[PDB]
């Protein structure tokens, strides 16, 4: 799937973030953001 960034945060990778901007897997939380949805690397 497409990796969503927070808008200014170095690209979340390797964790995959959801369309709340965080990874379930304990990494990213909640923050809500108007995210980007990178995919082009
Ligand atoms: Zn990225
Ligand atoms: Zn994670």
């Amino acid at each position: 799937p497409t990796h969503r960034h927070i808008r200014g945060e170095a690209c979340p990778l390797p964790h995959r973030l959801n369309s709340l901007g965080g990874c379930r897997c304990g990494k990213y939380p909640n923050l809500k953001k108007p995210t980007v949805w990178r995919r082009g690397h």
